[PDB]
């Protein structure tokens, strides 16, 4: 029935996006109850950026220096404070569209949806994975900072990412909603190198299950394997080690398709050492690792 | 700054999704002002499906046989009628969240976002292109029918697609919001073959501009070409003919990047006859034709 990379419905998060202006710098903020969250570099001039002293810059600002707009409505700021790399502005109006929400810090290998925003207004939505080196492959222009990443379950929005910067390789870096960066990055305009990345093995396996469910079965073989024999083969191709917890996380997909997790591991072992030899899987000539086991189950059920 | 396939923010459309139940069949409907739109096969039993007489089935239904629910709220149906392949149910309550909207019929080669829904509730969002053979490559399960496709400009939602069926090849077929199918398909449970498809040439060129904007420039060459010489080369690879209107539609992207449209055509001519030779473009080993010129401009600006 078709497998696509697909984002969460964004309407709950659209209702929380606001514009935050301090001086001549404008970016996005997240308005939940009576607090707006945004990146702290909203308080920099274009000349403070090479190496800012954020605490020093902030002590010169008062509440009125922060212009917050929800659509065509100004929100009066009545308090402000800095939490790691994010700013918290208290406002005199609670957001009447606040969803049920949590702040979470995700693990490498997990995915989320990004609502890309400019001037407090949404531009589009797309899915991203936290790489093992704590970068994401996004699409962000000037003024996108403060756009957020999130998951939904039933009715609860778990925010996990806030955008801060681009790296020289073209990938993106940001913080959780407590303002702590993912990875070893800082919010200043200096060249910063991303770690050496790795392939997310358990996600590749999830994607092979998605392929079988949707008509691509040519790579299945008659073999099984042990977890130890698989990892000895895969480590040469810069795949992260497959743990017993990963096998267990794949368990529900094995039960849905009738293909044992270690049977699929044997198919992946064969694809690594032999290649694809002119064939594709779900239209791709490369193995894809940006879908989690839960992403596949959510889409296929 | 990164190029991604990206969907429109879905919140305006989420506010219009409702569940429509007739007998034991349930699917999705679109609630705008005081009318719900949905696929007419909501009125079939599981046994009517091989070749339904929809007009006959409908004359046996009255208003009360249609259960419409917006969340946990029933909407009382006060009228009903069939327009080609869609049903229109008048309800006694206007949708207080109706956006500014239009119904449009899109052309092959254009794109839109799909909000995939089950039981009136959104599951996810993704981008699709109307193929030259009037199919889309979607992701739809049982009960997804009545999910809609759409574009936004500023504040206006242009609905262009409503989902009805899957074809034996795995691709999807549906109607505009007046109930007219795209392509030569009918809404019955019978095997139906999609036409022979073609590559959307003007979209491939748009995607090459997106590649250059985002760091992939190895395929640019020093040559120009004429529209006629390009088409003589491309027609052997099942690319649709490039028209002067297509060159003009690409004009704004040429002005943004400094690369003349016919210069980019010369690069595409070289890629067709020589291949990619182990290199990729925006991570892909194949040329992609599912982004329009406007999709690239919207994302890159
Ligand atoms: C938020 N509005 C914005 C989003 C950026 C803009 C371009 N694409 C990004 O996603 N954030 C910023 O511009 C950052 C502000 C600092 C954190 C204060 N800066 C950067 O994103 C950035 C920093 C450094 C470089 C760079 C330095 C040296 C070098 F050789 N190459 C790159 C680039 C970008
Ligand atoms: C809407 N809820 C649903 C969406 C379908 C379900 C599976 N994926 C699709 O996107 N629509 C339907 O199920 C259609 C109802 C008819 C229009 C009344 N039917 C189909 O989608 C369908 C029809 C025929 C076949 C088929 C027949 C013969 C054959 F050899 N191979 C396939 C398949 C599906």
């Amino acid at each position: 029935s078709g497998f696509r990379k697909m984002a969460f419905p964004s309407g709950k998060v659209e209702g929380c996006m606001v514009q935050v202006t301090c001086g001549t710098t404008t970016l996005n903020g997240l308005w939940l109850d009576d607090v707006v969250y945004c990146p702290r570099h909203v308080i920099c001039t274009s000349e403070d950026m090479l190496n800012p002293n954020y605490e020093d810059l902030l002590i010169r600002k008062s509440n009125h220096n922060f212009l917050v707009q929800a659509g065509n409505v100004q929100l009066r700021v009545i308090g402000h404070s800095m939490q790691n790399c994010v700013l918290k502005l208290k406002v005199d109006t609670a957001n009447p569209k606040t969803p049920k929400y949590k702040f979470v810090r995700i693990q490498p290998g997990q995915t989320f949806s990004v609502l890309a925003c400019y001037n407090g207004s949404p531009s589009g939505v797309y899915q991203c994975a936290m790489r093992p080196n704590f970068t994401i492959k996004g699409s962000f222009l000037n003024g996108s900072c403060g756009s957020v990443g999130f998951n939904i379950d039933y009715d609860c929005v778990s925010f996990c990412y806030m955008h801060h910067m681009e790296l020289p390789t073209g990938v993106h870096a940001g913080t959780d909603l407590e303002g702590n960066f993912y990875g070893p990055f800082v919010d200043r305009q200096t060249a910063q190198a991303a770690g050496t990345d790795t392939t997310i093995t358990v996600n590749v396996l999830a994607w092979l299950y998605a392929a079988v469910i949707n008509g691509d079965r040519w790579f299945l073989n008659r073999f099984t394997t042990t977890l130890n024999d698989f990892n000895l083969v895969a480590m040469k191709y810069n795949y992260e080690p497959l743990t017993q917890d990963h096998v267990d996380i794949l368990g529900p997909l094995s039960a849905q398709t009738g293909i044992a997790v270690l049977d699929m591991c044997a198919s992946l072992k064969e694809l690594l050492q032999n290649g694809m030899n002119g064939r594709t899987i779900l239209g791709s000539a490369l193995l894809e690792d940006e879908f989690t086991p839960f992403d596949v189950v959510r889409q296929c059920s």
